[PDB]
């Protein structure tokens, strides 16, 4: 795999998984439930493979924060698309997170 | 039960889980790896108990502020690393980002 394509897959898995679990309200359908756990385990594996390459606690927090803001922003657009302050600030936060991951990566000896 | 104590325990379970996940070094240590799975699942369960008494964004704001300091202290303590300039800005972004998004976000329709 490519580590950024795999990261995009992990972001996609987080978006689908949170939404699917929210709709399900628990484990309802067995194949969705097992598949959701497997997609999260595959996503978690990428963090374990990237353990020393970037500082773990800050990296997880930035990825998680970007993820829930992205999930909320996608849900907000589904409710109705607004050029409003939380959506604008959410995009700025995601852009700052992407920039901060580069800065964390380049302040970590490769 | 006491929900404030449960939330503190839920955060502690994540911080210990993340500490075990770093200690496990790419899944090489078997017994911390087994403990890691249990600690995150326990954190999720304690969080599930919490989110019947403290709302999701309110809980996330507390989790974001309290938890980062605790894992950072352990990160210096056992893994010998210091927060550099972009990591400090990242911590500021995590701390203030939840508050501004939660303040300016608009209510769910359903
Ligand atoms: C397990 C179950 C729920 C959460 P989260 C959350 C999900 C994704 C990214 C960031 C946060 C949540 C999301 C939507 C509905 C309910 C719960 C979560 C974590 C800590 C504190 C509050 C909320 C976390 C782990």
């Amino acid at each position: 795999m490519n580590p950024y394509i795999y990261l995009g897959g992990a972001i996609l898995a987080q978006v689908i998984g949170t939404t699917l679990m929210k709709f399900s309200e628990g484990f309802t359908r067995l194949w969705p439930s097992v598949g959701t756990i497997i997609c999260y385990c595959a996503s978690f594996w990428l963090l374990a493979q990237t353990l020393a390459y970037i500082p773990t606690g800050i990296a997880y927090a930035i990825w998680s924060g970007v993820g829930i803001v992205l999930i909320s922003l996608l849900s907000w657009g589904f409710f109705g698309q607004r050029l409003d302050l939380p959506a604008i600030i959410g995009m700025m936060l995601i852009c700052a997170g992407v920039l901060i991951i580069n800065l964390l990566s380049r302040s970590t000896p490769h």
